[PDB]
DNA sequence: CTCCAGGCAAC
RNA sequence: UUGCCUGGAG
RNA sequence: UUUG
């Protein structure tokens, strides 16, 4: 049955090489992702026995603390390169049994549905006249999850006994805090691989009771939210699905993360929206900003590297950054920071130039007059200061950076949609 | 379509 | 986990 | 280090 179709040998042999190409650190054992093709080799006899015997105890998974953006200690859940490699064959025939009958409306942790058909539908909404939206997040979604109503939920489809005494063993498996299991008494491991599957599982139901009652919404995850016409209706339907999740799931709401506010203030998935009748797609203040804190240190502080380096540094970071920032509709903001990105390398290119004589015979040879190159050189203004001036734009401006291999962030912007909404539509 | 090296993003 | 992007082998 |  499903146990035996999760131990075939080419299910375990993608699960191996998913495992070996994430190059996820070492779990309690302390074997790598590098050690773990030699490892099941030596060991295969017996671990296929002992969970095909139901006599196999998978390892506690290790604790590590992780900042999020938000500020909070995210506590991530670490399994041995073993637990992570059958977690991952169970997922991968485990998908098929659960994914068809998973929402329409859902879109996190889910194959072949991305952030962009969330964004996408979620316009859709403010579109249409859905001008308030109820978005949603739950607190410390994974270490909350409840081990009876999601076993329930998973073994409503799921038939094999094995495989539940199985996910069940993994959910149970306590935790390693400086050499002790800690019993998991709530939650499927964060960083666990099939745990965002039962994620789904959980949320299912959620997703069937706002169906049945016809609302119009686009989850991601934890992070939900509903498109209503009014604030009253959805101050009604905030309280009313809070009710529900808190008692048929048995989950607690983020009330910080969670509100009723207007659509183009908050922010859904990186993105948010402008005050339009037809609103467009803008990045999210956060978004911009992690981009900025980003670009302000692949830009030179006191930093030693190639600057050529530096600018495949600065490009293939920004190139993936737009790949991902491509949905939103409003490309001045994009010239704009792809400016600031230009001006703040010209800060790093000008300090290295510490001598008042190497600014002389360099600014010489990129062509800038003999009358400007003096000017500007003996300036008694700031480095940032410097970098804003007429000269320095003159001398590095768009066709220096350009030239000097520098990839142009709005150029791939429109790349990237053009050739991408001619397949869809 | 499969898989490798690497990268970006959402969680 | 999932989506995407560059490069490579089939 | 830092997982999925
Ligand atoms: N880097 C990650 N690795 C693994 N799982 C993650 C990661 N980031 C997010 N997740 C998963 C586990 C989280 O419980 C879930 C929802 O994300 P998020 O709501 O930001 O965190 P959280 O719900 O655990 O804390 P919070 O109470 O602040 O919402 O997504
Ligand atoms: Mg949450």
């Amino acid at each position: 049955a499903l146990l035996e179709r999760i131990l075939a040998r080419d299910n375990l042999i993608t699960a191996l090489k998913r495992v070996e190409a994430n190059q996820g650190a070492p779990g309690i054992d302390g074997v790598s992702t590098d050690q773990l093709r030699d490892y099941i080799r030596a060991h295969w006899s017996t671990i296929h026995a002992q969970l095909l015997a139901g006599t196999y105890r998978p390892a506690p998974v290790r604790r590590v603390e992780i900042p999020k953006p938000g500020g909070g200690t995210r506590q991530l859940g670490i399994p041995t390169v073993v637990d992570r490699l059958i977690q991952q064959a169970i997922l991968q025939e485990l998908t098929p049994i659960f994914d068809p009958d998973f929402s329409s409306s859902s879109f996190g942790f889910r194959p072949g549905r991305n952030a962009h058909d969330a964004v996408r539908q979620a316009q859709g909404y403010i579109q249409e006249g859905y001008r308030y939206v109820v978005d949603m997040d739950l607190e410390k979604f994974f270490d909350r999850v409840n081990h009876d109503i999601l076993m329930s939920r998973v073994a409503r489809k799921v038939k094999d006994k094995r495989v539940l005494k199985l996910i069940r063993a993994y959910l149970q498996a306590g935790v390693m805090i400086e050499g002790v299991k800690v019993q998991t008494e709530e939650g499927t491991p964060q960083g666990g691989p099939l745990s965002p599957l039962l994620a789904n599982i959980l949320l299912d139901d959620l997703d069937k009771e706002l169906e049945k009652r016809g609302l119009k919404f686009c989850r991601y995850a934890d992070d939900c939210n509903i498109y209503v016409k009014s604030l009253r209706a959805g101050q009604r339907v905030k309280q009313s699905i809070q009710r529900f999740l808190e008692k048929t799931l048995k989950l607690k709401v983020n009330e910080e993360k969670s509100a009723v506010d207007r659509p183009w203030k908050r922010a859904f998935l990186g993105f948010s929206f402008t005050p339009e009748r037809k609103a467009r797609i803008r990045l999210a203040p956060r978004s911009i900003q992690r981009l900025k804190q980003r670009i302000r240190q692949l830009t030179n502080p006191n930093w030693s590297i190639s600057m050529p380096e530096r600018i495949h540094r600065v490009n293939q970071y920004v190139m993936g950054w737009i790949g991902y920032f491509r949905l939103v509709e409003t490309p001045s903001v994009l010239q704009t920071i792809e400016g600031w990105i230009r001006r703040r390398l010209r800060l790093c290119q000008w300090l290295q130039w510490k001598r008042v004589r190497t600014r002389i015979r360099e600014l010489r040879a990129l062509g800038l007059k003999e009358t400007a190159v003096m000017e500007i050189a003996n300036t008694r203004k700031g480095a940032w200061r410097t970098t804003k001036t007429p000269q320095l734009h003159q001398a590095l401006g768009k066709t220096y950076w350009t030239a000097q291999g520098l990839k142009s962030l709005t150029q791939r912007y429109f790349e990237l949609r053009q050739g991408h909404h001619h397949h869809h539509h």
